[PDB]
């Protein structure tokens, strides 16, 4: 298991424009176009990101290239977020997939609603840290992939996935 088959299994892969858990279009591997209505603005925001005129259709190559793209921003986001650095370096490999996880699926705006959750992670409180990341939206909205990222968090293993 890595950060790659990780995010596949919660993301899925879709070659067409999607909406995804919240409405937004979406396509590939989770790669959101936009959060407009408007599924022209979604298609002129594919066709940029891909760089020809795909009318809302892309290969499998062209939407595993998106996903490197969007792993490294998250890992790169989180590199240059103060809050989220030092948590992030304290953490194991398997743990920093989660985070990674959770960058991914919700960008950063929301970041300091995790203030606590990121101090008890730091502090290696894995337990404590699992019941607050439960307190959210974010996991009564997603609750299995929650669940799935919050048992990494735990444990710091894979058992969550394995099966998957
Ligand atoms: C969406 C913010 C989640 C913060 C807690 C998980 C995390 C994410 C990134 C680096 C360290 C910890």
């Amino acid at each position: 298991m890595n950060i790659f088959e990780m995010l596949r299994i919660d993301e899925g892969l879709r070659l067409k424009i999607y909406k995804d858990t919240e409405g937004y279009y979406t396509i590939g591997i989770g790669h959101l176009l936009t959060k407009s209505p408007s599924l022209n603005a979604a298609k002129s925001e594919l066709d940029k990101a891909i760089g020809r005129n795909c009318n809302g259709v892309i290969t499998k190559d062209e939407a595993e290239k998106l996903f490197n793209q969007d792993v490294d921003a998250a890992v790169r986001g989180i590199l240059r977020n103060a809050k989220l650095k030092p948590v992030y370096d304290s953490l194991d490999a398997v743990r920093r997939c989660a985070a990674i996880n959770m960058v991914f699926q919700m960008g950063e705006t929301g970041v300091a609603g995790f203030t606590n959750s990121l101090r008890m992670l730091q502090q290696k409180r894995w337990d404590e840290a699992a019941v607050n990341l439960a307190k959210s939206r974010w996991y009564n909205q997603t609750p299995n992939r929650a669940k799935r990222v919050i048992t990494t968090f735990r444990t710091g293993t894979w058992d969550a996935y394995k099966n998957l």
